[PDB]
């Protein structure tokens, strides 16, 4: 009864092998959920299909007489006003837009043949609000603008997951920015001034960690009565950590030493190691004690889940 046509949009059409009442060939084809219906003088799948969704938007399917292009249109119930229009490529590339009821531009989307694309949205002046790029990998940038078309905010994300995230104020500089890790752990700077100066707070699973952003670096303190632990980032993002004890007795009071090549703060009490912090590359605190002499580690390091247990391993 009929014969199948693969169509640029992953679509498929039928297309009767018979002539029918009217001396026309009839076109069958489902779009989302939706049954287009035509005829056309030609066999070979071209034409136009329509139809009617639930709420009563129409929808018209035209395909192009070589078949290499389809364009879907969505009107309101008058058939007239366009809602939106999609035009695609048998390389797959692709272009959507979408309008408002006046009859504006709101939306835009470029889809390239290797997946990558560019998305735009406009106001109600019709001028830019938004923009996206996503690249091919899966690397993207955003950006959004104001009602005085300047940007306010632009956010880097990588492939690996990571990204960058800032808004800016009247100078146009940046005001806050947020720093995601591919492991999903952040690093959050706000109230940032132009000397530099602003609060900072890492994010980690279970337990925030505060502090201050000067222009020479990044500290985030915990304390537990005389100690007071000091997790340092440079302008060059290494990690460093910091022990200070505001006590004198010897007996009682801690000492450490950072290894930067194993990212290890090793904690001493009257001249014998006590435990090891370790600060792991997944952004995580572990803690593991040492023997009686301070000579080797024992047991298992245990995983920090809680502030409350920074502070107990610094009693």
């Amino acid at each position: 009864n009929s014969v199948s046509v693969d169509l640029p949009g992953e679509m498929k059409v039928l297309v009767s092998k018979e002539k029918n009442k009217d001396g026309k060939y009839d076109l069958i084809a489902t779009v989302d959920k939706l049954e287009l219906k035509g005829t056309s003088d030609k066999n070979n799948g071209s034409g136009v299909l329509e139809g009617v969704k639930a709420d009563k938007s129409k929808v018209k399917l035209t395909i192009s007489d070589d078949l290499g292009q389809t364009t879907l249109e969505v009107f309101k119930e008058d058939g007239k006003t366009l809602v939106s229009k999609k035009v695609t490529s048998k390389d797959k590339s692709s272009t959507e837009e979408k309008f408002n009821e006046k009859g504006e531009l709101s939306e835009k989307k470029i889809t390239r043949a290797d997946k990558s694309s560019t998305e735009e949205k406009f106001n109600e002046k019709g001028e830019l609000s938004e923009k996206k790029i996503t690249r091919a990998d899966k690397s993207s940038t955003e950006e959004k603008f104001n009602e005085k078309g300047e940007l306010s905010e632009k956010k880097i994300t990588r492939a690996d997951k990571s990204s960058t995230e800032e808004k800016f104020n009247e100078k146009g500089e940046v005001s806050e920015k947020i720093i995601t890790r591919a492991d999903g752990t952040r690093l959050e700077y706000t109230g940032i001034k132009s000397d530099g100066s602003g609060k900072a707070k890492e994010v980690l699973k279970g337990y925030v960690l505060e502090g201050t952003l000067t222009a020479e670096k990044t500290t985030l303190v915990v304390k537990e009565g005389t100690v007071t632990l000091s997790k340092n980032i440079s302008k060059s993002g290494e990690v460093s950590v910091e022990l200070n004890d505001t006590d004198s007795s010897a007996a009682t009071k801690k000492t450490a030493a950072w290894n930067s090549g194993t990212s290890t703060l090793t904690i001493t009490v009257n001249s014998k190691k006590t435990k090891d912090l370790v600060f792991t590359k997944e952004n995580t605190i572990t803690v593991q004690q040492y023997d009686s002499n301070g000579t080797k580690l024992e047991g298992s390091a245990v995983e920090i889940t809680k502030l409350d247990e920074i502070k107990n391993a610094l009693k």
